[PDB]
């Protein structure tokens, strides 16, 4: 039940204004012969060009959106439209290309999947609002065969040329002129009432429709986000490491302890209340403050009320209060806080719905939309470095470390030692580390790193 039976049953009700008199008992047997693949009985790894909703979830690294309108069926001219913005006439003689034959258009295809899923996924999965002409013009860019892997390394192909007859990843895709055993889905067979304007404009205000193929591609893929992490959220699927993901968790425990510790260092917080996650654990375990945790799983749709966090029925004005990747609508003043920016560009981070971002590391998290508004009672975290720990190398080589922000015995007297400059730039790479991956550090007014000088006396 892993993948998608070609014997299964497609709606082709969406179909027929492209293609009239189109049956209403198809399989996906009969609708892949139908757009002109052969499939020859084959049992190497290529089942069906069409893929289950799960299989989707797991490759959404891979989702674009695909979508194709009659500029003017073999004697009109054809607007292709993508989610990343492109749109590609092809003649059968937000960017907008002017008409050409489909032998020049394919090969702008290649290089446009190319570039967008190299560092992202081993495969393409096009989301499709199937409607009938992005079916009938896969044949155009698009070949199919038993499962191969690069001629230049050892990554499944993705792109196939007739020039050198060989096969290619994405990474060294040069040249090449076909899409290889792509992967997709069809959106309609979903069970939706309406067109995709109606269903996509439900959930999300950030994606127009200016009735040209792209943003017909882009609502397409917004839709279907909403749908597989917005509605339903599963935190169970695991996803392959692509980047920095080791280091950027790293980072983000070692910087949560330090910013917690010096917090109650600083102004000696009684209670600290810990929002968020229900499988969080102390940050800071040898700090004497009374630690008390309250259960909210990570919201994928709106950020939460502070109202209806706090409220209903206690005292969370006493102490501070710590929202570690808990986004609210309006923190309140005596807060720490991270909150992922969703305007970041890194391979982690995708373009999600109404203005949000899907997260991937490790897991998939859709996130709301990033709003200065909600850190108005608060200020920005100024980078700092603390250390209590002894001033004592044990075991790289050495630059004297002059810094205002390395607050360590030696540098309050006068001369940093190694081995707090050693951890002083690791915690400095974490922590660009960090603010690199999308994350922002916020803090009460009143948080002041002068205060920490005297931990030592
Ligand atoms: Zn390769
Ligand atoms: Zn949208
Ligand atoms: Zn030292």
């Amino acid at each position: 039940p892993t993948h998608l039976s070609v014997d299964t049953k497609f709606k082709t009700e969406g179909l027929c204004v492209d293609i009239p008199g189109i049956p209403k008992d198809m399989t996906y047997r009969r609708l892949i012969s139908m757009m002109g693949f052969k499939m020859n009985y084959q049992v190497n790894g290529y089942p069906n060009m069409f893929i289950t909703r799960e299989e989707a979830i797991r490759h959404v690294r891979a989702w674009i959106g695909f979508d194709v309108e009659g500029c003017h069926g073999t004697n009109l001219p054809l607007q292709l439209g993508f989610s990343t913005g492109v749109n590609l006439v092809a003649v059968p003689t937000p960017l907008m290309y002017k008409g050409l034959p489909w032998n020049v258009v394919r090969i702008k295809i290649v290089q446009m999947l190319s570039d967008t899923l190299k560092n992202l996924s081993d495969r393409v999965v096009f989301v499709l609002w199937a409607h009938g002409f992005e079916l009938t013009s896969m044949k155009y860019f698009v070949k199919i065969g038993p499962e191969r892997t690069c001629c230049l390394c050892d990554r499944r192909a993705t792109c196939f040329s007739t020039a050198s007859d060989t096969y290619a990843c994405w990474h060294h895709s040069i040249g090449f002129d076909y899409v290889y055993n792509p992967f997709m889905i069809d959106v309609q067979q979903w069970g939706f009432t309406g067109n995709l304007q109606s269903n996509h404009d439900l959930y999300c205000q950030v994606h127009g429709n200016a009735h040209v193929a792209s943003c017909d591609a882009i609502m397409t893929r917004c839709l279907a986000v909403h749908e597989c992490f917005v509605k339903r959220v599963d935190w169970t699927i695991e996803y392959p490491i692509i980047g920095d993901e080791l280091k950027i968790n790293a980072a983000c425990r070692k910087v949560q302890h330090m910013v917690v510790k010096a917090a109650l260092l600083a102004d000696k917080f009684p209670v600290l209340h810990d929002i968020g996650n229900p499988k969080a654990i102390k940050c800071v375990p040898q700090a004497d403050v009374e630690w008390k945790f309250y259960d909210a799983q990570p919201c994928s749709d709106k950020a939460y009320k502070i109202e209806e966090l706090f409220y209903s029925y206690d005292k969370f004005t006493d102490g501070v209060c710590l929202f570690w990747n808990c986004n609210v609508d309006r923190y309140p003043a005596n807060s720490i806080v991270c909150r992922f920016d969703t305007r970041v560009l890194s391979n982690l981070n995708l373009p999600g719905c109404d203005g949000g971002s899907l997260y991937v590391n490790k897991h998939a998290f859709h996130t709301p939309a990033f709003d200065k508004s909600a850190f108005v009672n608060l200020k920005q975290l100024p980078f700092f470095y603390y250390s209590d720990s002894p001033c004592e190398s044990h075991g790289i080589d050495y630059v004297p470390l002059k810094s205002a922000t390395c607050i360590t015995r030696c540098n309050l007297g006068g001369a940093v030692c190694r081995h707090h400059a050693n951890e002083y730039r690791l915690y400095l790479d974490a922590y660009n580390m960090m603010i690199s991956a999308g994350f922002s550090l916020w803090v009460y007014k009143q948080f002041d790193t002068y205060n920490l000088w005297n931990t030592f006396t």
